[PDB]
């Protein structure tokens, strides 16, 4: 049995929802680290990135590229993806505003210092008035404890990771979102998770 | 039976990928033109909006936002994306390429005088060196009329549709890739397809 490998920096990057999602999905994984710009023209002259590009995940087979390719796979494999199209469009709909969100979250390193702030000002702004609202709502209108079919699914999954980094950005903004800190509590108990969340795990770090 | 409504304003933007999807599908389809803030703003107050934006499309009936998860329940709903999950990768990989280049050629309009140049230049050096020839490697490795499966997807489709902004761009670019020249009159040359290139179809023109 092959255990798929992650080929990526040592950091969170474009390759922490992979890492969450199979370790939520309890899947063992090897990571091989790129440390140089040797290491990274070397996948590209053996073929192994199709856009000259990583993340790239060698699972079944194949070496994706492109996370959402990856996370696609990955969500449809494991079960994670819901049960049918209609589910799959809610997911697809949630997951795509927190990739939204979380693409300016992860952007923000490398952001100017000189809009180093008000970036991040408007992140504040867009979490507590579009994101979180939002996110509460569909908690709030079904009762349940997953965000779609009443099971678990990757979104559960890619919402509650975009919660550890809102509160790595500001613990106060979950704060008047009590069905968010609810899934937050009740998703970082499940098993999978618990344990990635734990020291040791392949769970990396804020980029400093 | 309903017709899907797509709500945007009258432009190419990110309605348009789908637009192209429901067309190539053979699809009719109905368009609620936002004219002006008061119509965005009422959308919004409707609770039409999930993350308060646009594009927002009314199928089947769901109110789906986020272009990704319109596009991927209509190619699923119009058997587009693949026969399984392996085929599903491919058309993933490939198409989220595609909307890599494709994210670029679409803010080009919006890019500061000053950059609008090296951006271009940007864009071309990556069409060059980077994704055609990727893309022309894959129709090169099966010899096959289609991308993936040797049936038309989505995969097809939005390449093609980038192919036409590609062509708008610069014509010189597609030169030395004869297979997706081929395969660009080939798709153009589908009823479906044929009928929304004519003159009339809701297909939008070049912002300007």
């Amino acid at each position: 049995a092959e255990k798929p490998k992650l080929h990526y920096f040592n950091a969170r990057g474009r390759m922490e929802s992979t890492r969450w999602l199979l370790a939520a999905a309890g899947v063992e994984f090897e990571e091989k680290f790129i440390k140089s710009a040797e290491d990274l023209d070397k996948l590209r002259n053996d073929g192994y990135l199709m856009f000259q590009q990583v993340p790239m995940v060698e699972i079944d087979g194949m070496k994706l590229v492109q996370t959402r390719a990856i996370l696609n796979y990955i969500a449809s494999k494991y079960n994670l993806y819901g049960k049918d199209i209609k589910e799959r469009a809610l997911i697809d709909m949630y997951i795509e505003g927190i990739a939204d969100l979380g693409e300016m979250i992860l952007l923000l390193p490398v952001c100017p210092p000189e809009e180093k702030d008000a970036k991040l000002a408007l992140i504040k702004e867009k979490i507590k008035n579009r994101y979180f609202p939002a996110f509460e709502k569909v908690l709030k209108s079904h009762g349940q404890d997953y965000l779609v079919g009443n099971k678990l699914s990757r979104a559960d999954i890619h919402l509650v990771e975009l919660l550890y980094y809102v509160e790595e950005l500001d613990s106060s903004l979950i704060s008047s979102f009590p069905l968010l800190k609810a899934l937050k509590t009740r998703i970082s108990n499940l098993p999978t998770v618990k344990k990635f969340l734990q020291p040791g795990s392949p769970r990396k770090p804020p980029m400093d």
